[PDB]
């Protein structure tokens, strides 16, 4: 019943670094994992993200949740430019990468209580389609879920961040989630609030007339955050039926 909670810090290249959280229950077992990874504006202790964590610790699963190492630099006091190159999909792939590859070489905390041969991801909003990129592009991740995200990464047509504008016209196909959607065999469940962006729910309808193979869920009077913005006092019943829809997901394959 003891939700267990151990701090990690993966040092990458130059100064940069993810710190993250290794969440379960302890027990003899090895544990399918989850590993997550938060929005553009999010970092691993915002809004729903410890109660997600926990949520998913206390039903069985060795939970991964960190912060992508452009947080890290801002909360060292990286410069505007510094924190923008850190910003683009393809720096959301390298964290993603070190992350991945530590937990496989069973370098994170607790490491003997993961079962790393049932991996999944959970991505929300950008990180919904990194998560898919990722999972597409690795047999090792078999399913992926996507939070009010998963259509391709855009530069808006010219982004304030030029480093994410030349990210973007330079993986037009790399990054084209709606290809690789209709071509992953791994199951992928896409979770959409109906009160959210309506270009986010315009390129939704497109993704999924794209892949029609995949699981698509409406949850119509739910917002961005399924209302579990900072700081969380309360869960919501948007936000506990995204949880209980993506738990059976994960455990059954399918819905």
């Amino acid at each position: 019943a003891v939700v267990v909670k151990k701090d990690f810090r993966i040092d990458l290249e130059n100064e940069l670094f993810i710190r993250g959280e290794v969440t379960l229950v302890e027990d003899q077992i090895k544990k399918p994992v989850l590993v997550i990874s938060h929005g553009f504006r999010g970092y691993k202790d915002w809004g729903f993200w410890p109660y997600v964590a926990a949520w998913f610790a206390e039903r069985g699963f060795y939970v991964v949740h960190f912060d992508f190492s452009r947080v890290g630099a801002l909360n060292s006091g990286a410069d505007e430019a510094s924190v923008q190159k850190l910003s683009t999909v393809s720096r959301e792939l390298s964290d993603l990468d070190a992350i991945l590859s530590n937990l496989r070489e069973h370098r994170l905390p607790l490491a003997e209580q993961a079962e790393t041969e049932r991996i999944s991801l959970l991505g929300h909003a950008r990180a919904g389609g990194s998560n898919i990129i990722f999972a597409a592009e690795h047999s090792y991740i078999g399913s992926v879920i996507a939070w009010n995200g998963g259509p391709p990464p855009k530069a808006a047509a010219g982004n304030p961040n030029p480093f994410i504008n030349d990210d973007v016209e330079h993986n037009k196909q790399r990054f084209d989630t709606a290809r690789l959607l209709a071509s992953l065999t791994a199951p992928v469940l896409i979770i959409q609030g109906g009160k959210d962006r309506e270009a986010l729910l315009e390129g939704q309808q497109l993704l999924k007339e794209a892949a029609p193979n995949q699981t698509y869920i409406s949850i119509p009077d739910a917002d961005h955050s399924f209302g579990g913005e900072h700081p969380f006092h309360h869960t919501t019943p948007y936000l506990e039926e995204a949880l209980e829809v993506t738990h059976s997901f994960i455990t059954k394959h399918y819905l």
